[PDB]
């Protein structure tokens, strides 16, 4: 038993609740968040602009001194840093960014690194900004997290789409 309230359940262990990221980690506090990261840690919008914002710029501040000691991440990767006042640690996990022309295959990878977190909150990877049709980032998901994912969409009219589609 877990703190997370008003999922819809997809699969043994996908769920998905129309909710903004930043409230849902405020309110749960859960072991691992999240972050739509790019390979620079640059966290200027999308998901990663708002959780950083809810951090006061703590996240950013944090993220700028990994890049100065260990460099980018790769696109498909991730790193564990502090959760600060959202959860105790925030997962930054690249997904390709349509908008730059990154392969969507590694999508895939991407959401491999949830595997090393036996529950998490999340977004879709790829989604919003990042140019990837969410109804795919989640069919993805589905197919390669087994760990127990928490997915928070923020749109409620792509939410409603998301479920009502699903296979
Ligand atoms: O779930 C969605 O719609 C997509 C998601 N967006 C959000 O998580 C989001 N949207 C708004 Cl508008 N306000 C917000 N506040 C706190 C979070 C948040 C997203 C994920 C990765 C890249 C780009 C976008």
């Amino acid at each position: 038993v877990n703190s997370f309230s008003g999922y819809l359940k997809l699969t043994d262990n996908v769920y998905i609740k129309n909710a903004d990221i930043v409230e849902e980690a405020k309110k749960v506090k859960p072991t691992v968040v999240v972050n739509a990261a790019n390979v620079y840690l640059k966290h200027g919008g999308g998901v990663a602009g708002a959780l950083n914002k809810a951090t006061n710029n703590a996240m950013q501040v944090e993220s700028d001194d990994y890049i100065a000691t260990n460099g980018p991440l790769k696109v498909g990767g991730s790193c564990v840093l502090s959760g600060h006042n959202l959860a105790k640690h925030c997962l930054h996990v690249v997904g390709p960014n349509v908008n730059k022309g990154e392969d969507i295959q590694l999508l895939k990878s991407a959401y491999e690194n949830f595997n090393q977190h036996e529950v998490l909150l999340a977004p879709l990877l790829s989604a919003g900004i990042f140019g990837a049709d969410p109804i795919h980032s989640l069919r993805v998901c589905v197919d390669t997290v087994r760990t127990n994912v928490y997915l928070a969409v923020f749109d409620k009219n792509l939410y409603d789409k998301l479920v009502s589609s699903f296979l």
